[PDB]
């Protein structure tokens, strides 16, 4: 019961700003962005957020809300368990590190 | 039990098309592809979130088509996935897969 | 499964020291990718799937060699890995690592 989760979302590159700015506005700044390819192999954007479990549903809504375009290929959101999180700067561990 | 898993494989870049097409032929199209480095030589990472019962099937496909018989053929990892959500429809569980 | 994935996001200028330090400690199996983090500044992601007993030292190596004393040094995540398969020999479990 770590109560820490990784949110992994694959979205359209043209939806990054709207999804990033919407997340920033909700107080979710800890985010990793990478250029990938998905489903032909079209350029896509992967976003990763390691957060407190209680924040997962809120982030899903924000990602789901902003990323939607109503067309096929909008992307998916994955929830992956995280058993530990550590801050490199102070070696602090746990939910405090998030 | 979640019954949803993430298949994460690091493979040679020259084996991507052959592995991709093999998976598509077997009905596994949902896949994310990213360029990485490993050993620092360039490699290709493929990710598939699938139903648990399909894992063994996909492992076979990747291993059979990514293998060249030399060191560096890559490795396949299975990571638990507790939830999957479809952006277009917000469907969760195996339906979103 | 007693197998775990170590995923660390660090400053790009600390990759070599962390990379070389891990290999010096006997940790050669590692994947490196270029990513962005916060505003959307270049960062480096390093992934290692290892035996659970080795995680702690790897946390130590990454944290001690990636830290600079400034804010934004990065984080280390521990994710469960339920299976590892060697593409070439198709060997699974902790032996495959
Ligand atoms: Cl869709
Ligand atoms: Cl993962």
């Amino acid at each position: 019961g770590s109560h820490m989760k990784k949110v992994e979302a694959i979205i359209r590159p043209e939806r990054l700003d709207i999804v990033k700015n919407s997340l920033t506005d909700a107080g979710y700044v800890g985010m990793t962005v990478s250029e990938v390819k998905g489903r032909d192999l079209l350029p896509k954007i992967k976003i990763e957020l390691v957060v407190k479990e209680e924040d997962v549903e809120k982030i899903i809504d924000i990602i789901c809300e902003n990323a939607k375009t109503g067309n096929q290929g909008d992307g998916k959101v994955f929830i992956i368990p995280v058993e530990e999180v550590v801050r490199v700067r102070t070696k602090e561990r746990g939910r405090g590190a998030i």
